[PDB]
């Protein structure tokens, strides 16, 4: 459906708490960087606010079934999301047909509480064959782009090791991983596209360490 990309300015409150995030949350992956890249920090370029009259309109609708079922509460996390898939999620939304059946909680839609582990997926599973024109992983060159989405968590249920589901365990409504002594980071599974709304598309690259 028709989507309409507001620009946040650099110098507005809500555009630096979405970098904020976004650089305070980057740590050291166990692949030494080979899926995402080697880089400390990010080179912000854009940052938009995602407008979608249908995607809004399901989000919402799902968020009262949910709060129906837990206690009149969304449980809703700000988390991050990487994808080759950028511009289908914004125009029609996050769809569990296209859930990540490799995944450690089965076939879900992924979220990170870590922007770098989100990068690790930009380009595909496993950093796919990197950028489309350098075949590189860690491009420093390429404007790379991920959101940063509003995800009802709803009744969550935590698991420290792989169980693969194909939905929420019954009286729940997403599965969270924790990190343990186990995952070195948190991952947050929804079964159901409408449990996440993209409401940023951050626009940057990766810095090459001085
Ligand atoms: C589902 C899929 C198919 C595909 N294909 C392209 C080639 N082909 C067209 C098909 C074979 C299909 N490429 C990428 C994805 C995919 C996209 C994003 C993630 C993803 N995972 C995460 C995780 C998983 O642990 C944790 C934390 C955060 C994230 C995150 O932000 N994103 C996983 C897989
Ligand atoms: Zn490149």
């Amino acid at each position: 459906s028709m989507t309409i990309l507001l620009d946040l300015a650099p110098e507005d409150k809500e555009y630096q708490s979405v970098e904020e995030e976004m650089q305070s949350t980057i740590r050291e992956h166990r692949d030494g960087g080979n899926a995402g890249g080697i880089f400390n920090r990010y080179n912000v370029i854009r940052i938009q606010k995602v407008v979608n009259k249908k995607l809004r309109e399901r989000f919402c609708h799902r968020q009262k079934e949910v709060s129906e079922e837990n206690h009149n509460h969304h449980n809703e996390r700000m988390l991050f999301h990487g994808s080759p898939f950028i511009n289908a999620i914004i125009h029609k939304g996050f769809d569990e047909r296209h859930a990540y059946i490799g995944g450690m909680f089965g076939a879900g839609i992924y979220f990170a509480e870590n922007s770098s582990k989100s990068n690790q997926y930009v380009y595909g599973i496993g950093g796919g064959t990197g950028c489309p024109t350098h075949k590189d992983r860690s491009c420093y060159i390429c404007h790379r782009q991920m959101l940063f989405c509003r995800v009802t968590l709803g009744k969550s249920f935590l698991q420290f090791s792989t169980i693969k589901m194909a939905h929420a365990p019954p009286g729940h409504h997403s599965v969270i991983g924790r990190p343990s002594v186990g995952l070195a980071y948190a991952e947050y599974v929804i079964y159901r596209g409408e449990q996440a709304y993209p409401e940023y598309l951050i626009t940057y690259q990766i810095m090459k360490p001085e």
